């Protein structure tokens, strides 16, 4: 009834005490269950908390006083919305959110649910109707809301408690929800990184024997790998540099200290799921990320990852990479030198008549075995690393060009045995790509690799904008010139071709006297010359110059990711040739479990020195019984 | 170096002039300018009537104004226009 909720909104204490006398004469059972608002499930308690003020409504205790005399309180407090757009939002969700920490005490006391799952549509991921996703558990609402005194209350509250494992419809626990809510801002990063500690302290204080970060969701992604994948760099920086300094919350410390003599101290980062976990390692989830994951290129500046990939590189991958380079250098030499000495006389296939022709077909065999190689290796990139239609033609500009090289290189095999001379058109595009694809292997070299990152950005930022506009003018004046010519340069090729020469400094301003109006012709070329040679090629240099200023460190961070993707494909390739990925870290004891056992975490050393932390608060230091692992 | 953001702001104005000539051109082809905003109640007049101002939504999020001083908030009886 509208009159009932009217008195709830305007905190009318006497009217709700008058209706107290009304309903208690009746049975109340269906009576109030029919009075709640149609197709929304808005009972008197839910609506009382939306229309409260400054931490009170004066009806919220009263309606619970009515519900303890008149039975069926449990249906009232746990009454959630009915529509699929506010579904499951109990009175307790509104309690946490609107900051009245004293209110939510009464609800859990009065049989309110704390395992309430609010998956409507305002609590899912849709930019239409931009809902706020908090994790689908009130424990996670308080966590995402800067309510830490409340989350502490949710786990020491009376008889009914909140289950810290906050598995929901999507499977995201509270830590997952805290990754999904981040924004990589300073206020939010400063917040969420803190909250993990207290959730983790409490998870280790109130429910030991369950380390909370190994837990996953419906899609199967830890909060570590959910921060790696969703682009959360400050979150990821915390979880990797996590250094808890207190007993019985110390096994969860991620950055240990294996010793500290003076200023020098050997940090002992753990490689738990940075590399070689059964799914979704941080390096994979960053390296094998899609395209629009924010901060993707900065997420390897995070320690230990910058110094772990440089460890795998200097130790494992630098020797296999420079071998793969050499084998591709010689593949080009063998393929070049097999194409330079092709048979000009006749139609293919050709014969091994001379002695040299046996060596030539050999280089042709060895050429095709590498074409099917980069073919299959470009297939299984689309079966191992499944892309989407946007990430085919973006973020994977290499696996296409080595695969594209093979298309020409296998069409070359089709058109050789299909009895045509068109094998040359394909064999020659395989060479230009093939040598142009040597610029892949700059990514094992810092100064050449960054240079080749500064090549790709120009081709996509500056040539791409340039050459498009350039072809507007070119075809714009070309048509304008061949329109004027009468007659031989009366073609659109031989006039686009001659006007492209002004670009490369080979423009004759008198390439045709077969015009009919000279001033038209000369006005029309000098317009092309000024707008293209003097303006637009020099404008290009300017934009490159502004680009290079922008992409200076943004290209070094694309470089370390190019090298990173190389370090991981190298692991997957040599999984049985020599060994596994080598595990890139020493299994070392860091302390003791809370269950009273050794830990033995695969850890990566980082010798660090600091000339200001003179005190050297001992804290963690593990082999302080030793001094430097001797 | 000078005209980096001073050219993006000339660009949004080039696009702006295009958005408005497009309105004036198609004033009868399909519709008016489409009015680009939902007629919504924002409160009440000082003369004691509804307001119904043509308003444009902007979903905004701020991770420092934790208190959330209520002040204006209009459909606080609701939660998110449902
Ligand atoms: C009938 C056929 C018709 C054609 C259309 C069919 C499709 C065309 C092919 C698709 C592709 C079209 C490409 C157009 C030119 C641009 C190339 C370019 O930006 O590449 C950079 C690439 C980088 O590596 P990666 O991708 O691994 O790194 C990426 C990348 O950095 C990303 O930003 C990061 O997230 C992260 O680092 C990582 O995700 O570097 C190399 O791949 C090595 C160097 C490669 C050479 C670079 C120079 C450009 C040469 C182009 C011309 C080829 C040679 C002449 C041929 C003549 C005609 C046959
Ligand atoms: C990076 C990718 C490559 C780019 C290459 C760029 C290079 C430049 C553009 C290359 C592509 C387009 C070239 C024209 C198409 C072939 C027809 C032609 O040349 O002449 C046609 C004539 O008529 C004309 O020349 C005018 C008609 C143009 C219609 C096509 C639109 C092209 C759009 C894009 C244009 C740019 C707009 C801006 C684009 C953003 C007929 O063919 P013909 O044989 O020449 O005529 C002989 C006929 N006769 C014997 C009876 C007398
Ligand atoms: C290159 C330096 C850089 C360093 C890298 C070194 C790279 C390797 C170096 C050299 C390898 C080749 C040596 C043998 C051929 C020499 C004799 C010969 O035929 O000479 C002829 C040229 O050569 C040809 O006509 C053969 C075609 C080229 C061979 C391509 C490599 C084959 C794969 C196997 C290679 C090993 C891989 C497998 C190993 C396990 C002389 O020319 P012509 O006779 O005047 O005219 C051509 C003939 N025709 C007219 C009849 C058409
Ligand atoms: C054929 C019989 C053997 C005789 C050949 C004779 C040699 C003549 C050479 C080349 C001709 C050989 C065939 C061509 C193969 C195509 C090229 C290729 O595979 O490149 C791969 C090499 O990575 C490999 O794993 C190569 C496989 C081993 C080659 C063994 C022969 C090398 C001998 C000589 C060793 C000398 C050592 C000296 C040390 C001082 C490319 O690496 P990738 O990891 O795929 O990364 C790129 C692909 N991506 C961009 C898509 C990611
Ligand atoms: C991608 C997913 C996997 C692909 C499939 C997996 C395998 C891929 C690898 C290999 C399989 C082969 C693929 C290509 C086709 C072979 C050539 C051919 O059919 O030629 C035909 C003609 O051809 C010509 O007339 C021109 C030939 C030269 C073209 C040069 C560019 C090569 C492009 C390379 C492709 C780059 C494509 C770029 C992709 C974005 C021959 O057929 P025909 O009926 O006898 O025609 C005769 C006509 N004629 C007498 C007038 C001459
Ligand atoms: C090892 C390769 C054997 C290849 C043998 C074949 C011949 C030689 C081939 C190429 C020359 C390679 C020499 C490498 C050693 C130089 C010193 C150095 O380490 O780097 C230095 C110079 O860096 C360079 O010289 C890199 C140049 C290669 C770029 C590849 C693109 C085109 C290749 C086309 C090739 C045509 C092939 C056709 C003819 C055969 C720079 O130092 P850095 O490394 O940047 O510093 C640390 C980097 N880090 C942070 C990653 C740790
Ligand atoms: C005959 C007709 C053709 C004539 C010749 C054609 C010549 C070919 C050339 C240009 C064609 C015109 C497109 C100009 C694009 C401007 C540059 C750009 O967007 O670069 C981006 C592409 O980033 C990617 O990831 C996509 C890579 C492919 C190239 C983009 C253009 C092709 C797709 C579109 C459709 C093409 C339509 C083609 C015609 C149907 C990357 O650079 P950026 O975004 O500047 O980076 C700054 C970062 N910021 C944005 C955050 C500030
Ligand atoms: C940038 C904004 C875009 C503007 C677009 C529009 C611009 C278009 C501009 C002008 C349009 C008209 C020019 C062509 C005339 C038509 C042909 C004609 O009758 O020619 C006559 C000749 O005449 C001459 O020889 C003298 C030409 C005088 C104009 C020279 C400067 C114009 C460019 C100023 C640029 C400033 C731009 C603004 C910046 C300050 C007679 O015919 P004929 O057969 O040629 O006679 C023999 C000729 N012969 C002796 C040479 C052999
Ligand atoms: C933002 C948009 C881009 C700009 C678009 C607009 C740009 C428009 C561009 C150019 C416009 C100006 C040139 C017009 C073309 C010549 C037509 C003509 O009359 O030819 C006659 C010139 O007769 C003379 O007396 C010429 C004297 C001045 C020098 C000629 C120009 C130099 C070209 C370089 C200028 C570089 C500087 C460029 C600055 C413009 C030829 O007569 P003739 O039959 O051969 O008789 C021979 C003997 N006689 C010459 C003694 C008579
Ligand atoms: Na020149
Ligand atoms: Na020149």
């Amino acid at each position: 009834r509208r009159s009932i909720f009217e008195a709830v909104a305007q905190n009318n204490c006497q009217d709700l005490e008058s209706l107290l006398l009304f309903l208690q004469k009746s049975k109340k059972h269906l009576t109030d269950n029919e009075f709640k608002d149609p197709e929304t499930g808005k009972t008197c308690l839910l609506k009382a908390m939306l229309n409260l003020h400054d931490g009170q409504n004066t009806t919220i205790p009263l309606l619970l006083e009515i519900a303890r005399q008149t039975d069926s309180l449990k249906e009232l407090v746990n009454a959630s919305y009915t529509d699929s757009y506010y579904k499951g939002q109990t009175a307790l969700h509104i309690a946490i959110e609107r900051r009245n920490m004293a209110l939510v005490t009464l609800l859990v006391e009065n049989g309110a649910d704390v395992q309430a799952a609010a998956h409507g549509d305002f609590f899912k991921k849709t930019k239409g109707r931009p809902g706020f996703y908090f994790g689908e558990l009130p424990l996670s609402l308080a966590a995402c809301t800067n309510q830490l005194g409340i989350v502490k209350f949710l786990l020491q509250n009376s008889w009914q408690t909140a289950d810290i494992s906050a598995r929901d419809s999507v499977g995201n626990t509270v830590l997952h929800a805290l990754v999904e809510v981040a924004d990589n801002t300073a206020d939010n990063t400063k917040f969420v990184t803190s909250m993990y500690n207290e959730i983790l302290m409490l998870g280790a204080k109130l429910h030991p024997t369950l380390k909370l970060e190994e837990l996953t969701n419906k899609k199967g992604m830890t909060p570590l790998a959910l921060a790696a994948g969703t682009g959360k760099i400050g979150v990821l920086a915390y979880i990797l540099q996590r250094e808890i300094q207190e007993p019985e919350c110390r096994h969860l410390s991620r950055k240990f200290t294996e010793w500290a003599y003076g200023p020098v101290h050997s940090s002992l980062y753990d490689l738990s799921c940075i590399d070689t976990c059964e799914k979704n390692s941080v390096l994979e989830v960053i390296a094998y990320s899609s395209s629009e994951t924010p901060n993707r290129h900065d997420m390897l500046l995070v320690e230990p990852l910058n110094r772990l990939l440089q460890d795998k590189w200097d130790r494992f991958v630098k020797r296999i990479f420079y071998f793969n380079f050499l084998v591709y250098c010689l593949y080009m030499i063998i393929f070049t030198m097999a194409a330079y000495y092709r048979p000009v006389d006749g139609l293919p296939p050709f014969k091994m008549e001379k002695t040299g022709d046996y060596f030539r077909v050999t280089g042709e065999i060895l050429s095709v075995l590498g074409g099917v190689y980069f073919f299959f290796r470009g297939i299984q990139y689309f079966l191992q690393r499944r892309p989407s239609m946007k990430t085919l033609f973006v973020d994977s500009y290499s696996e296409m060009l080595f695969f594209l090289q093979s298309l020409f290189m296998l069409a070359t095999v089709v058109l050789y045995f299909s009895h045509l001379k068109e094998y040359v058109a394909s064999m020659v595009f395989s060479l230009a790509l093939g040598w142009t694809n040597m610029l892949y292997y700059t990514r094992g070299f810092q100064q050449m690799g960054i240079y080749a990152v500064m090549i790709e950005k120009m081709i996509l930022r500056d040539l791409c904008r340039f050459m498009f506009v350039y072809i507007v003018f070119l075809f714009g004046f070309s048509t304008a010139v061949v329109t004027l010519i009468e007659d031989s340069y009366n073609s659109l090729y031989s006039t686009c071709l001659e006007l492209f020469k002004f670009t490369i400094g080979m423009g004759d301003l008198e390439f045709t006297e077969n015009y009919d109006f000279k001033a038209v012709f000369i006005i029309l070329l000098l317009a092309y010359v000024i707008l293209t040679y003097i303006l637009l090629l020099n404008m290009l240099i300017a934009l490159m110059g502004e680009t290079v200023n922008k992409i200076a460190q943004e290209s070094k961070n694309i470089w370390k990711l190019q090298r990173a993707i190389t370090i991981l494909d190298t692991e997957k390739s040599f999984l049985k040739c020599m060994r596994k990925a080598f595990r890139s870290g020493k299994l070392l004891q860091v302390g003791y479990t809370p269950d009273g056992k050794d830990d033995y975490r695969w850890c990566f050393r980082v010798d660090e020195v600091n000339w200001t932390t003179w005190n050297t608060n001992v804290g963690i230091i593990n082999e302080d019984p030793g001094n430097c692992e001797g």
